[PDB]
């Protein structure tokens, strides 16, 4: 089966929390293509590891190199819809486990999120980005703006080390055949 698409790949590369806690290693963080703001609006859209292709609306990685080759890389494969829009964004979720939990509890809990509109002020955002990271939750309408500049919200946003960029990816769309 050959076939031409236009693809979306995703590379999370580092997260630089300045963080020395044992809740600042650890991290997972799970990858989502939305089209829309609520939680039913993650597309069906990521590349799974199985034949098929089998298309999944979330993946979960893990941005640590202690314990993986000197070649590897995160690469996240997404279809692209035919149109895409203002409101199609990358959604990042960061879960860790809190130090002291209830009964010394050890589980893996919410940290925070960011996303990436895939496209602002008229342009297509691939390359390079040094993401934010909010915490607790994310206000309405979040997804029209890039992470770094966000109108004011009530109740206001809070983001990890006073809303320095922390999380480092490079976006690339590519089209082409495969076999």
């Amino acid at each position: 089966h050959t076939v031409y698409r236009n693809l979306l790949y995703v590379y999370p590369q580092r997260l630089n929390f300045a963080s020395k806690l044992a809740s600042a290693r650890n991290i997972t963080i799970k990858i989502q293509f939305m089209c829309g703001e609520d939680p039913s609006n993650a597309m069906p859209v990521i590349f799974g590891k199985s034949s098929g292709p089998e298309f999944l609306q979330e993946v979960y990685t893990a941005i640590t190199y202690h314990n993986k080759s000197p070649d590897f890389y995160e690469e996240v494969k997404i279809k692209l819809p035919a149109k895409l829009t203002v409101n199609h964004h990358l959604l990042f979720t960061f879960y860790h486990i809190s130090c002291q939990q209830k009964q010394g509890a050890s589980g893996e809990s919410l940290l925070g999120y960011s996303w990436l509109p895939i496209l602002l002020n008229e342009r297509l955002q691939t390359g390079s980005y040094c993401l934010p990271v909010a915490l607790e939750k994310l206000p309405p309408n979040y997804s029209i703006h890039s992470a770094e500049k966000v109108p004011l919200q009530n109740p206001p946003i809070k983001w990890a080390e006073g809303h320095k960029g922390v999380f480092n990816i490079e976006v690339q769309a590519v089209s082409s055949v495969h076999t």
